[PDB]
DNA sequence: ATCTGTACATGTACAGAT
DNA sequence: ATCTGTACATGTACAGAT
DNA sequence: ATCTGTACATGTACAGAT
DNA sequence: ATCTGTACATGTACAGAT
């Protein structure tokens, strides 16, 4: 039934292979072009983020998420009033970027990648027109088939984490807080989304990529020696379920796959036992995410799992309207045996 | 009953604290003195291991063992007559300890010891000696006194970080247990070689790093015995266990040959066995006491009780220790089981 | 003026003390 | 149930060296 | 500072066993 | 239908060499 669905959003060898071996082409020598060129971005660092590094990307191995993470000096942060995720940055390379400007330095970023692309006759390669606020240089791959690229500027940095995440990460009664004091000493990172132009975003991909591949309380699960869970395959019918309705309908413009990641790390908080997650239990499992992902969108409430003052389903955010659109569009699906699945 | 004898065992942490800011002084003083000049250890660095840093040990803070282990790029090893444990090493600092290419320990941890007693001398603010070498250690021993008698084993080891050698391969069985994703981590970490003899140029590996994180990451489940997670009795056996052992050994000298070493051991292989936390229930700590008891006595009785990294390597190998001295610690084992343990009352 | 090995600053888990 | 000392990991400041 | 080699985890594909 | 074993493929961390 869903077993059956997941055989379909499966993604095949063969096309991992052929789609792998394009993009890392690109990617290499777009990273070899930031350092081994005298450009304000030598010693950007490679970090691959997203749904394809974290195994759950559906039916096709057709976009892949890339930060070129720079690491930078003595940093100081200024939150852009009490949003929590936005901030300026302030205090050498960087000095033409100047209060260190997001857009400015994008521009930059992206006025490389397109000149690199441009010498680029390997392979059908564009760069998609910019989408305002958005932090990526996105590249639209064609081997036959679309790929698409998201080339993500990122500061790093080593202090500790800001303040608005002091309450994040909720993962002491399931990861624990051994892991939660370690993740909290990786870097973290920001990137150049917009709110206005000189606004940067918290971003915590490599902390959620770690997540993803340590999912379990037991430090077995998903293991060669241990039990197999069914964590990952709730997220990737809920991606697909998402995928579904709003390829459909132009109302549910406003939610993306983040959402879903989202209310499924508070779920795995909720219910951190792996026997919670037994694949026997597929149904009921998948359910009770549906049933909380509803409880988001009736409530208005889905706090970012690092920064739990960002409700990423405020008013302000979403509209009502779309969010009453899309607890009757899944309500429906739940109550009629998912026939949206079956297209 | 064994909760009153772990109460007894557990440390003072007025006691931790004396303790503690001596033991620091001199080893601070200690490892300060190998960067000095021209001396063949600069570049040593610290690595706390042993009962006191795992949190397993007992009764009082008295025995701290401290590794200065050494990195040494581009090294040959060559394993002592398929022992497992027991390898040798092949203007450099070094240059000043070598055979034709070849490491000798005890050349090695001469010059070492040789520094360490000076340094020592130059100490007036502790009253603290250096116990007069043992036979097969590696260890500098110091004798501080406080007030109260604390020993400190100050360890030399050669820190590889290449892959582990060969005969380690199929150790470290935690797969079931910690994950094959630990395990993997576990091996990228360096080895080490500390100069324990056989003959002058044998080194044997340690793991006693990866010993420490195993103890302070020990359940199967990542919140074992963290403040959001369920605490077990892993820790409480294994004390319980060193306090048989301590307290048989301090009376019978016919169990010279036994070490702590071997009930940790033995409990690795438990805590392999019995991978659940659910299994090592602090309501159940009698039975787990208990399993552990029965488990150390078969390995006794068999003669075998194998490396725990170095599965070819029976450390109850006849050539190591005699049948006597097995059999006498199996009675004095089955007696204080089925006696009530006696010997926890003294 | 810049660079660096060393010491310190910051944070938290663990366990003992209250 | 809360509070506190020690160990340890990671970041950063800086007197002494260059 | 950069590159390659090695090891193994997380996947997919499929046959034979249950 | 599911489970187990093997083969094949990609990703990733890190050591040793340059
Ligand atoms: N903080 C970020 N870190 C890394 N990458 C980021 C971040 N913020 C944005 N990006 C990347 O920018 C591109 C566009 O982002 P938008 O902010 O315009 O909207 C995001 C996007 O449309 C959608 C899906 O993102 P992604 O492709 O990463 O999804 P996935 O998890 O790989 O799954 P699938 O590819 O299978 O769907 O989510 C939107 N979004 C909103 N907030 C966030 C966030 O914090 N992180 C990631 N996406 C977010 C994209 O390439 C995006 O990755
Ligand atoms: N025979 C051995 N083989 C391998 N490693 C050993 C051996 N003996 C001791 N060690 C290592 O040296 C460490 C310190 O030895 P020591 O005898 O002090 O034991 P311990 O675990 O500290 O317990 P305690 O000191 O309380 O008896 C051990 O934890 C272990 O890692
Ligand atoms: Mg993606
Ligand atoms: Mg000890
Ligand atoms: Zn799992
Ligand atoms: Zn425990």
């Amino acid at each position: 039934k869903l077993k059956k669905v997941l055989d379909k959003l499966r993604l095949k060898r063969k096309d991992i292979s052929e789609a792998a071996e394009t993009v890392n082409k690109v990617v290499e020598r777009l990273l070899r072009r930031m350092q081994k060129r005298e450009s304000e971005f030598k010693g950007v660092e490679q970090l691959n983020t997203g749904s394809y590094y974290e195994h759950v990307k559906i039916s096709a191995p057709n976009e892949f998420d890339v930060m070129f993470k720079l690491e930078v000096p003595r940093i100081e942060l200024q939150e852009y009033y009490e949003t929590g995720a936005f901030y300026l940055v302030k205090f050498n390379p960087l000095s033409h970027f100047l209060v260190l400007s997001a857009t400015k330095m994008l521009s930059k970023f992206r006025k490389i990648i397109k000149e690199e692309v441009k010498e680029i006759k390997d392979i059908d390669v564009s760069v998609e027109k910019e989408k305002p606020g958005s932090p990526a240089v996105t590249l639209l791959i064609r081997n036959p088939e679309e790929i698409s690229v998201d080339i993500i500027l990122a500061l790093e940095s080593k202090g500790s984490w800001p303040i608005s995440t002091k309450e994040g990460l909720p993962i002491q009664g399931w990861l624990g807080t051994k892991v939660r004091t370690n993740l909290r000493r990786e870097p973290f990172y920001l990137v150049p989304k917009n709110a206005q132009g000189e606004t940067w975003r918290l971003s915590f991909s490599h902390t959620e990529k770690y997540i993803l591949n340590n999912h379990g309380i037991e430090k077995t699960c998903c293991e060669s020696s241990g039990a197999k869970c069914c964590r990952k395959e709730c997220l990737k019918l809920m991606k697909y379920l998402l995928e579904q309705l709003k390829k459909e309908f132009q109302e549910l413009d406003a939610f993306c796959s983040y959402h879903v990641k989202t209310a499924i790390f508070h779920m795995w908080t909720q219910d951190p036992q792996d026997s919670q997650w037994d694949p026997r239990n597929l149904s009921s499992c998948f359910d009770k995410l549906l049933a909380f992902f509803l409880e988001c969108l009736r409530t208005e409430k889905l706090d970012h799992y690092f920064i739990p003052k960002f409700n990423l389903f405020s008013q302000e955010l979403i509209d009502r309207k779309s969010k009453e659109f899309l607890s009757k569009k899944i309500e429906y699906e739940r109550n009629n045996g998912f026939p949206i699945f079956d297209k």
